[PDB]
């Protein structure tokens, strides 16, 4: 679990969303496994604008953050596991870690910001949603 909290908007990922977030939509995107909802709050978390290959991810099932080199932002093919089937996802990021389905939600950042949050995983690989493009989450 996990969301990115910027200015009146939630990011969350699209299969975790709550009724609450379908119901006070804003965007989403079945094939980037994305969805981002309105807050009454406003957020403290910074979008990264950059093209940056390395950072930092939070792994919930080793309650530790990683230091990782990733992908940038590709359609990739992900593999079925015990618990997801297999499915093409846009935007897509991958780096060598650990990550279970929990882990879904935990940011990756580098030095400008949040990058993404984990969406895909297993066979030693995590997989991040790109947030980089989104550059309406900024305005408003
Ligand atoms: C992050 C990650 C890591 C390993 C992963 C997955 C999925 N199967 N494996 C081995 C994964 N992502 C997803 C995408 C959809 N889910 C469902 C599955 C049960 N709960 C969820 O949230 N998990
Ligand atoms: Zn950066």
């Amino acid at each position: 679990s996990g969301a990115i909290y910027v200015g009146n908007y939630r990011v969350v990922n699209r299969h975790l969303a709550t009724h609450n977030d379908w119901a006070n939509l804003v965007w989403e995107d079945s094939s980037r496994d994305l969805l981002v909802s309105s807050t009454t709050a406003q957020g403290c978390d910074t979008i990264a604008r950059c093209d940056c290959q390395t950072g930092v991810y939070y792994c919930s099932s080793r309650r530790k953050h990683y230091p990782v080199s990733f992908s940038k932002p590709s359609l990739i093919f992900v593999e079925a596991s015990e618990y997801y089937p297999a499915r093409y996802q846009s935007h897509l990021m991958l780096a060598v870690g650990h990550s279970e389905p929990g882990d879904c939600g935990g940011i990756l950042r580098c030095q400008h910001g949040v990058v993404g949050i984990v969406s895909t995983g297993g066979n030693g690989l995590v997989g991040f949603a790109d947030v980089r493009d989104l550059l309406w989450l900024d305005e408003e």
